[PDB]
């Protein structure tokens, strides 16, 4: 119906409005991870900001989506944005290890977007794909697992010292 | 149960809670308006730069009462975020009426927050969403107020020569 | 026979040089529009100047083209730029409706090239359109259309006002 | 019919249309030959850039003639850009030769549109022509013969070191 | 094994770790085509310093895809770097002739590597492929084979002087 | 046989050739520790880096003795690049380890080689082996040395807490 649209499936259109509803709930993630740290009981400052910042990308890979959306002559359909599977996240670790598990989802749901992409012939969607978020998700994995790494390794969850420093040597 | 808890009764932590999603939803509905003007049928690019600096505004305030509630040594509890009412906004002025409706309805809420906080004897707080959120409420109204009457004049809703103009002279 | 060639398909090449051939008309038309609004009972200055500022960017894409086939190894070959389908074109917003119907057009032939390169097995060929003219022509269409949905919210057709302030605040 | 027109006569537009869509074949012409010496197995860089700087300078003679047009009053009619005579032009020699003849044909045309200004008693078109068009049909025509004679006392078509020595020092 | 693994076939791990071979081996090559040249009885500057940065270029090439491989999970296994086929080059035109034919050779690997990549859908390796290599082994071919082209229209073999020349106005 | 060489034994050509090999043998080796520790499951930025350096600081040794070569009309002849003996190297402590053995192996053929200049008398490759390559390599060994021992005692095998502070406050 749209006068710009072309070469645009409809299964395409939905699997975006899937693609923006998942980056949304992975913003709330972050924002509910980041505000985790800031309480007194915990007060981890830079583990917050990390997941902060975080939080404000999944937005701008959200934002980006419907722009996509728009400019294909798609129509946006939103969603509920459902709360976080948990409220205490009981480590750094445990936040990284549960940062790294959402990334994988993520990079799971991108990869079969481009395949129903692929399946439709539809080059311009992959490769936008491609550009933007394929190899940001593969980074950001690759640095989740090196955090994780790296506070395995020190002991972080029954030495409150690794946590710690890791706080202001890493994420500092 | 929080080492830094003073004078924080759990009714106000409650609705402490209630606010954060409310703000929330009102990023949401922000969000929602400002991409339903970057569509190739609308195609009102400054309305949406507006709208998606509400929505910015909206989750900065929704941080900041997290921030709150952490201070005060309460805890946050994160619910779902409701998807907005309309997909379609149908005019310019129909969306400035809705986000006039809208912060009417928050500046309610935040009324309500504060006389529970007074009736609580809880200065700090109340203090705080005097300082932080009652004024900028009554700025917003009286500007979307300002927008709406001005289109209004202008024959927005008949007249898509006045919601063009109002793009560039005001909002642009 | 080049020595730089490999991996080339012939068809890959033919339908290069149609490519260049169809992105030179383009230019063609481009320049027609644009000296058509220099005219002294049209008389629209910024329609003339972005009508000439497109047909320099088709060009343009013509000699990425050109250079393309020889670093492929392939051979140019050119044939008549066929004049453009009309002289007068009546108004900005018919001018409009027919770039984006030219931009379409152009959409639908890179997007047989497209195909054809996959099927021909040919990554260098399909990245290179992908890269430099899919996105391009996307935002040409959303442009167009974005530019055709404002012209005819004013009024474009029958009254002069809508085209005259379009000049001035969107194309000047 | 035109509310500017004074002292144009028809048999002049009509002129002024024949030498744009000359100048728009020599700027092909010289485009074709730019990129013949792009090829890999031609390889001179120097001839490719100085025979794209002769295509731009022949689409901006074009242009200056259709905004002459313009302002006298007269109606651009464009029509068919004819494919240049040759694909491969053999040689730098060959292909100065060849611009050299095509330089002396446009000052003919130019020398006729004179002419015919002249006959019909318009000094604004013969100024025109004086002054943008002559001097630089002859500073043009000096040069080219300035380079074949250099390449032909070098030894351009046999010797292939001349070539390359005056793609370096000359048009380096 | 990996926890950063996700969607890495066996067999495109293996053909990363090949193509780390060959790009080490293809600098080994270039290393001794430039100390070649810096020989008392050969003695062009130029021609090794060429031949040195593309051979700082390979290992940059190398370590790009070492870097590739840690990022998604692979494991890297380096083999034995074979020495080069020649250790006299005799001449600069059959240096660069050699080096045409090693680039294409890498062309080839790439382009299967690549096919293997989409076989397995793989979407971020074949766009790294994409976006890091092809282009730039494109762009290598096309400059190896206008070197060659130039040398071989100056008598490089026979004269002396054609290599000279070669090395001072073009690698130099 | 060269026109340059005097005073230069077939031996020490022998030997200085020996030593290239020997050379980028080193680097190799460097290259495979410092992407052992880019590794998801080991994530010691700070020793990758400064492998990585080591690395490239042994090719330019590698290509400065075959400048030395090609100085005292000798000629270059390459052997093939053997891979490096381990391929996983378990820990920071135990990668310092083997980079001490193999620079003392490195010093232990660079003794050798200077008893064999001095033994063919031949004063101009004995200063060269002191002047640029006895102090860099007692540098070396000092600093490998001081990095085990502060390692060791740290606790480096059995806490990773001791490599991770070593990786930051030391290599960082």
């Amino acid at each position: 119906t749209s006068q710009v649209r072309q070469n645009y499936h409809q299964d395409s259109e939905a699997a975006i409005n899937r693609q923006i509803n998942l980056e949304l709930y992975a913003s709330y993630v972050y924002l509910s991870m980041s505000y985790y740290f800031d309480r007194d009981d915990v007060a981890l400052k830079n583990f917050a900001k990390y997941f902060l910042h975080q939080s404000h990308e999944e937005r701008e890979h959200a934002e980006k989506l419907m722009k996509l959306q728009n400019q294909r002559g798609g129509r946006i359909f939103l969603q509920d944005i459902k709360k976080p599977d948990c409220d205490d996240w009981e480590s750094g670790l445990n936040a990284m290890e549960c940062a790294l598990h959402l990334e994988k989802n993520v990079n799971q749901s991108l990869l079969e977007l481009h395949k129903l992409a692929t399946d439709k012939n539809d080059p311009h969607l992959c490769d936008f794909i491609e550009t933007h978020y394929l190899n940001e998700q593969v980074k950001a994995i690759k640095e989740l697992g090196d955090h994780v790494t790296n506070l395995r390794k020190m002991g972080a969850p029954e030495s409150g010292l690794a946590e710690y420093l890791f706080d202001k040597h890493t994420l500092g």
